[PDB]
Formats: structure tokens, C-alpha cells, sequence
């Protein structure tokens, strides 16, 4: 179907496996060597990307107006390739979502597509003990490992995966402002 159909695009052509010392997340990249991941990933100035150890040229711990942590690190990658652009994909404004699916692809959990459903907006997730800002939310019972995994709609990357309570699942906002690169 086409919801599949743009994941499993998404997942072939803009993912890899991150390992960082916390251990493996997917990996979204989003334009020239620019990805992201989880800020609890607690990336270093070195990171393997498909088992290739490739230099940190930048790590950014996204943070809103109020100081507030967004759970995104944007990551800059000392690597010859080059991610396929998606930031037209990315939507512009925070708002909720049908049939949205988590695609995750570690070496725990290789090619995982999860169809969560609906998916809601909220300003607030106390992220173990971090205050976190514009989280999505999906009444499915995700697990560690799945971590950094891509949520989408057809046409749109909304998020990445960042937990979960037991029951449901919690994703970090991607807004296309974070990759205006404005210096």
C-alpha cells in the first residue's frame, strides 16, 4: 500500500545503523551528511555508521526557545556519501497524523515496520526526568531498540521514535525550520 510503500523508500534510501556507546539506533539521514538521532544516543566525536567508524563533525543537542530539550541531535558526517535531500518531506508546523507507521532497522530489530495509526501533537513528555518539547504520540506498546526509528505518513517524516510507557509510543517532532542551515 502507499503508506508502505514511502516507508520502505524512506528506510532504503535515507537510513543507516548509528552505534554510538549507548548501542545501535536507526539513523535518518536528511540531506548531504546531515542526520539525526536521538539525543539520548549520546553521540561522540566518533560514531559507526554501518560499522564504519566515521568522524563527528558536528553534534547539535536541538533545544527549544524555553531551554527546553527536543530529543534530536543533529549529527554532520565525515563520510564520501551523500543522503538524498528529503527536507521537502518534512512538515512545516506541528500537527497530528492518520495511519502513520514506525519503520525501524537495527541488527536487534531488522526491518521493522510497525503501522501505529493515529498519531497526536503534544508541547510536553517528561522523557525519563528530562522535560521534552513537541512530542507525537502513538497508542502502541514500542520497546527499547526501536529508538531513533522513522515515523511517517504517506508523503510526510514527521518524527523519530524517541520511547515509550509501556503502552504507548513517543516521537520527536521533525519541523522542516530545524535544517534551515542559517548559520
Amino acid at each position: 500500500g502507499p503508506g508502505f510503500d514511502f516507508a520502505q523508500a524512506i528506510m532504503k534510501k535515507n537510513t543507516v545503523i548509528a552505534r554510538t556507546e549507548k548501542g545501535e539506533f536507526t539513523m535518518l539521514g536528511v540531506y548531504d551528511r546531515v542526520a539525526v538521532i536521538p539525543t539520548h544516543a549520546s553521540v561522540g566525536e566518533t560514531i559507526y555508521i554501518n560499522d564504519v567508524e566515521t568522524k563527528v563533525l558536528d553534534a547539535c543537542a536541538l533545544r527549544d526557545l524555553t531551554d527546553t530539550n527536543l530529543e534530536i541531535t543533529i549529527v554532520k558526517l565525515d563520510r564520501n556519501q551523500k543522503f538524498r535531500d528529503i527536507r521537502h518531506f518534512l512538515p512545516r508546523y506541528e500537527d497530528d497524523y492518520n495511519d502513520a507507521v514506525l519503520s525501524v532497522h537495527t541488527s536487534k530489530f531488522p526491518n521493522m515496520y510497525i503501522p501505529v495509526g493515529q498519531v497526536t501533537n503534544y508541547g510536553f513528555l517528561n522523557l525519563g526526568g528530562t522535560p521534552t518539547h513537541r512530542i507525537l504520540m502513538y497508542n502502541f506498546p514500542t520497546r527499547a531498540g526501536q529508538a531513533g526509528g522513522v515515523v511517517t505518513t504517506t508523503g510526510k517524516v514527521i518524527g523519530i521514535h524517541v520511547g515509550g510507557n509501556g503502552a504507548q509510543g513517543f516521537a520527536a517532532m521533525l519541523l522542516h525550520s530545524y535544517f534551515s542551515d542559517t548559520q
